[PDB]
């Protein structure tokens, strides 16, 4: 069978679901600047092996609609939460619970989701992006901001419209590509004006993992959506930052398998592998398994590292 869309009502918007397999559910929750196309290797190995890969657009990207662009307090983390929730109620209403893959601001969610509602999730597997501890002194972008100034691309994404007008020019295909080929440990950085000009450029040879015909996937959907939406839930970091008060000092009860690219900028983040590896990670996440550090890899390693990725899910999610 080919991989089938659908399109669910949920949490006030209409979602976009990518579906292939039959058997126990695995929900995969993508990130930024991506789709459930992300997923598109790790849905037929998974399915192949008796499992059923469900893949939505989240709110403000590709196929979903619903979500108002102008009004990013929308964009919250609850709103996210909400809309796994609800969609899990739809799609899924005889498993209790359910295996939940996620990458970057999927991650992100996923975490989120496993503090709200452990009852929902059975095993996670997150990838990039490690359990954010709430500093209790500032917000993530003023966070950023102190360390790697005015031009992290936090950031300049705060303002709406403004980093909408430094893409418009240079058009959806060339800042994907630029961002999804990306190498280097340094956050990105869009200085006013310069466009792409402050993002260095990796050897030709190391992106071959990504097809021209895969790009343009990508750039199709971007160039009819625009990056509004995407970029949005940066934008709602202040208020999550508040919202999410409430869960200080809370730790995450379910089994997880945590997987990271050596280059991922994430995992360069000052103070980011000390958390990781040191233990204060599993104080957090006490069900955490042995963390897997991808060598050689960088942030997009669904894409990159396909076969790794989803070895490691099915060997994760057959423990139990």
């Amino acid at each position: 069978k080919k991989i089938e869309h659908k399109m669910v009502a949920v949490n006030g918007l209409n979602m976009h679901l990518a579906e292939l397999g039959e058997g126990p559910t695995i929900l995969f929750i993508h990130g930024f600047p991506e789709l459930w196309y992300s997923w598109r290797h790790q849905m037929v190995y998974l399915a192949e092996r008796g499992y059923r890969a469900v893949a939505p657009d989240l709110r403000g990207y590709g196929d979903t609609t619903g979500a108002p662009l102008n009004d990013p307090s929308k964009f919250s983390i609850l709103h996210l939460v909400g809309d796994v929730v609800a969609l899990l109620e739809a799609i899924a209403p005889n498993e209790e619970k359910v295996f939940v893959v996620a990458h970057d601001w999927g991650a992100l969610i996923a975490w989120h989701l496993c503090l709200f509602r452990p009852d929902k999730v059975k095993a996670l597997v997150n990838l990039s992006v490690h359990f954010s501890k709430r500093n209790p002194k500032m917000n993530v972008v003023e966070g950023l901001k102190a360390i790697f100034g005015e031009d992290h691309y936090i950031s300049r994404f705060q303002v709406p419209g403004e980093i909408e007008a430094e893409f418009a020019p240079i058009g959806a295909k060339s800042v994907l590509k630029k961002i999804l080929t990306y190498r280097d440990p340094a956050p990105f950085y869009f200085p006013k004006g310069k466009g792409l000009e402050a993002i260095p450029d990796a050897p030709v040879a190391l992106s071959s993992w990504l097809s021209e015909e895969e790009l343009d996937y990508y750039a199709n959907k971007f160039e009819q959506t625009g990056f509004t939406g995407a970029v949005n839930y940066y934008r709602a970091l202040p208020i999550n930052w508040e919202l999410t008060a409430p869960w200080t000092g809370a730790q995450v009860k379910v089994p997880t398998k945590f997987i990271v690219g050596e280059f991922d900028l994430v995992y360069h983040i000052p103070g980011a592998k000390e958390y990781i590896h040191n233990g204060g990670f599993k104080k957090d996440v006490p069900l955490l398994e042995e963390v897997v550090v991808l060598e050689g890899a960088a942030h997009f390693v669904s894409q990159e590292r396909p076969h790794e990725i989803s070895k490691h899910i099915y060997d994760f999610i057959q423990k139990f």
